[PDB]
């Protein structure tokens, strides 16, 4: 029934108590982002949502640089509310603010007028981070090229590594955008062609009620087991609480898909232990400078933690020299499409 909304902060104030978030609505949608319908087709559903669902299509004449085009399509559910089809403009306009990376899906196209609404969103062909580290979990086993393509092999701890470089990069593009994701996991990030990240929100594709990972508090759910002790007590959410989150995806990433804190239930129990400044222990599969990568954000002072900028860097030192040379063709190439 809900969906966790991304901040983006127009203001500060000089106290640091303040803290003004755009007002979508406010915004404005830019119609050079509208597609005709008829250039749409509509394929297989990729996910399903009590009040919405992703689709599988083929967009044509969209791109110049493909001119037929795979690609992911959303859209409300008969079901959905008169307030709801606000949320889904609502995103068409911040993802306009925000403008395109390599490490998010994004936006391709809209279909708004005299039609149900439909947002057209790039294509990940791997699906969900979680599930492909579940699938690829059996046959894996503790060059540089192989990483950045479509290649299949056993999946490797430079593929981790990698992942853990594009999410850094993808998180670091929102936080320069002043953008709170407020709901990072690995769950929320879709693997593209080329084993390429993008990053990604809940949605209404997928029931928040029927997930586990989320508690229900009040009038919102909350990934309690991603989130800051400040977000959780003190009720605040920024770029920094984010880098915790970051922290805790790593450890899904290092453990091939593992629930965080396994065999701990989220209760009275659980949030005391974070007050107490308790730590998930490493990883099976994490080094031991990735670990502290993982320490480093868990940090309890926000201050304290490291930047997503930062963290780029100590990614790429782990990672040889020609993987950042692949990254930054990539990145070139992904900017003159079109
Ligand atoms: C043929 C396969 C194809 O799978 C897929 C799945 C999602 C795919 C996809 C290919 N391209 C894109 N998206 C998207 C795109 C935006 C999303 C924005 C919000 C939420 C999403 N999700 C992610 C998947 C989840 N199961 C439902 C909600 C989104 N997904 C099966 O994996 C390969
Ligand atoms: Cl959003
Ligand atoms: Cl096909
Ligand atoms: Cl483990
Ligand atoms: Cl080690
Ligand atoms: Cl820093
Ligand atoms: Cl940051
Ligand atoms: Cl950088």
């Amino acid at each position: 029934r809900y969906e966790i909304r991304w901040r983006v902060i127009e203001s500060i104030s000089p106290d640091g108590h303040e803290y003004i978030y755009v007002d979508p609505m406010q915004l404005p949608y830019d119609s050079r982002w509208e597609f005709p319908r008829d250039g749409l087709v509509l394929g297989r559903v990729l996910g399903s949502g009590a009040f919405g669902k992703v689709v599988e299509g083929t967009a044509y004449g969209l791109s110049r640089s493909q001119p037929v085009m795979k690609v992911a399509v959303k859209m409300l559910k008969p079901t959905a509310r008169s307030s709801e089809k606000q949320a889904l403009m609502s995103e068409l306009k911040i993802m306009t603010h925000l403008g395109p990376h390599l490490n998010i899906v994004n936006l391709l196209g809209a279909c708004t007028k005299s039609g149900p609404i439909y947002i057209i969103t790039e294509y990940c062909f791997y699906g969900d981070l979680v599930n492909y580290l579940h699938k690829n979990r059996d046959s894996f086993l503790s060059v540089k090229n192989l990483l950045s393509d479509d290649n299949s092999e056993g999946l490797t701890l430079l593929d981790l590594l990698s992942f853990t470089y594009q999410v850094a990069r993808g998180m670091e593009f929102l936080a320069s955008k002043n953008c709170v994701h407020r709901d990072l996991a690995a769950r929320n990030v879709l693997l593209a062609q080329g084993k390429i990240v993008k990053i990604c929100d809940f949605g209404l594709a997928r029931d928040i009620m029927h997930d586990s990972n989320y508690v229900s508090k009040g009038s919102t759910f909350l990934p309690v087991k991603w989130m800051a002790p400040e977000s959780i007590f003190d009720n605040l959410y920024t770029t920094l609480s984010d880098v915790w989150s970051y922290g805790i995806l790593l450890w899904e990433i290092f453990s091939l898909g593992g629930t965080p804190y396994p065999g701990m239930m989220v209760d009275s129990t659980f949030y005391n232990k974070i007050k107490s400044g308790y730590r998930m222990a490493k990883p099976d599969h994490a080094t031991s400078e990735v670990y502290e990568i993982m320490v480093k954000c868990w940090n309890s002072e926000p201050e304290k933690r490291p930047s997503f900028y930062h963290l780029s860097e100590i990614v790429e030192n782990l990672l040889p020299g020609q993987y950042k040379k692949s990254y930054e063709k990539i990145h070139l190439d992904f900017l003159k499409s079109d």
